[PDB]
C-alpha cells in the first residue's frame, strides 16, 4: 500500500484574514565541512564555544534562512491560503531542487548532520502542501516532481550519512535522521526509506534503559536532560508516522517510548533523578522553551496521554517547530 502521513496533514489550506515573496536564498552546493559549536570540548561535547558557534551559524547561513523561510511560506498558506504564499514557498524549495543543492559528498559530522536537519524541516511543511484536501500542487506538476525527486536523492543521502555504526555513535542525530528520512519515505512514497526509519526508531527503543535513560544522551553531562528532551520529538514522530501505516512501533522494548517520556518529564519537574545519574546539576534552560516540548502532539496521538502529560500540552499549544516542518499541533488536532 502506498504510504500515508496521519490524517491531519489532509487539512483543508484554510483562509484565515499578506507578506511578500523574499529571494529565495542562494541554493548551498557547496561542502559539508562545518565547524561544530562544541568546538574544543571534551568527550561530553558540551562545552559552547561562542567562536566557534559564531562560525557555524554564518557557514549555514543560507541553509538556516531556507528552511525557516520555506517552512513559514508554508505554514503562511496553510494559514490563509494566499495562492503568492503558495507560489514562492514552491519556487524557493523548486530552486534549491534544481541546483541540487545539499548533495555534496564532502562532508564531516556537522555537515551531515546540516542536510538531514534542512531534509526534515523541508519535506515536514511540504507534507501538506502534498497531502492537503486542497491539493494544492495538482497546478503545479513539474515544480513538485523537481522537488520530490530531490528530496528522494537527499533521503537516500542521509541513510548512507548514518549507516553501518555502532551504538555509541547513534544518538539524537540518528533519531532526527531517521525523522527525516520518514517524512521523505511518505513523500516520496519510497517503502526503502521507510524501513531504514522504522529499523532506526527501533534501535533508539532498545537504547531507552530500564529507568528510560539513553546512554549516549547522559554522556552530555550538564545537557542531558536537554538532550534527552530532544531525542523525543523525532522518535514520537517516527512512531505516529510507521502507525497509520501499519507498523506500530508503541511497544518496542516493553514501551521504550513511553519510559523515555515520562523520565523526561519526571526530570523537567525534578531534576535530581538526572543530577544523580549524570553527577551534574541539570542546565535547564532548553527545558524552559514551550516549542521543545513539540513531542508532545504525536506522543498523545500514540498513547493515552495521562493528566499530568495532556496539561503539559495544552498549556503549551500551539506548537510550532520548523525541523518537523512547522505547525505540529495543527497537523495532529
Ligand atoms: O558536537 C557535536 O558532536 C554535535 O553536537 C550537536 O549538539 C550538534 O550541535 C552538531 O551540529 C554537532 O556536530
Amino acid at each position: 500500500a502506498d504510504l500515508v502521513p496521519p490524517p491531519g496533514y489532509y487539512a483543508a489550506v484554510g483562509e484565515r484574514k499578506a507578506g511578500s515573496c523574499p529571494a529565495v536564498p542562494p541554493p548551498y552546493t557547496g561542502s559539508l565541512v562545518f565547524t561544530s559549536k562544541y568546538e574544543g570540548s571534551d568527550s561530553a561535547r558540551a562545552t559552547l564555544n561562542v567562536k566557534a558557534e559564531k562560525t557555524f551559524r554564518s557557514q549555514i547561513k543560507d541553509i538556516t534562512d531556507m528552511e525557516r523561510g520555506a517552512t513559514k511560506l508554508v505554514t503562511q498558506y496553510m494559514r490563509s491560503g494566499r495562492d503568492g504564499d503558495l507560489a514562492c514557498a514552491l519556487n524557493w524549495m523548486s530552486a534549491w531542487a534544481r541546483a541540487g543543492a545539499l548533495q555534496s559528498d564532502d562532508f564531516n559530522h556537522t555537515g551531515k548532520s546540516m542536510r538531514k536537519w534542512a531534509l526534515g524541516s523541508l519535506s515536514g511543511a511540504y507534507m501538506r502542501l502534498k497531502f492537503s484536501s486542497s491539493r494544492p500542487l495538482a497546478a503545479h506538476a513539474e515544480q513538485s516532481r523537481e522537488i520530490e525527486d530531490w528530496f528522494a536523492r537527499l533521503g537516500t543521502q542521509v541513510v548512507r550519512d548514518w549507516s553501518g555504526l555502532p551504538l555509541k555513535k547513534i544518538n539524537n542525530h540518528s533519531y532526527w535522521a531517521a525523522w527525516s528520512v520518514m517524512s521523505t519515505a511518505v513523500v516520496t512514497n519510497r517503502r526503502d526509506l521507510f524501513d531504514w526509519a522504522v529499523s532506526e526508531f527501533k534501535v533508539a527503543a532498545n537504547q531507552v534503559d530500564e529507568q528510560g535513560f539513553l546512554p549516549n544522551e547522559l554522556k552530555r553531562r550538564q545537557r542531558a536532560l536537554a538532550y534527552h528532551n530532544y531525542a523525543l520529538p523525532p522518535l514520537a514522530m517516527i512512531a505516529a508516522f510507521a502507525q497509520v501505516n501499519g507498523v506500530d512501533l508503541r511497544q518496542e522494548n516493553h514501551g521504550a517510548l513511553q519510559r523515555l517520556a515520562e523520565r523526561v518529564m519526571k526530570g523537567v519537574d525534578d531534576e535530581e533523578t538526572f543530577e544523580e545519574k549524570t553527577g551534574e546539576d541539570q542546565d535547564m534552560t532548553d527545558l524552559k522553551v514551550d516549542n521543545k516540548y513539540a513531542w508532545l502532539e504525536p506522543y498523545c496521538a500514540l498513547y493515552r496521554c495521562e493528566p499530568k502529560m495532556l496539561e503539559a500540552k495544552k498549556d503549551r499549544e500551539p506548537f510550532n517547530s520548523f525541523r518537523l516542518g512547522g505547525e505540529v499541533t495543527r497537523v495532529f488536532s
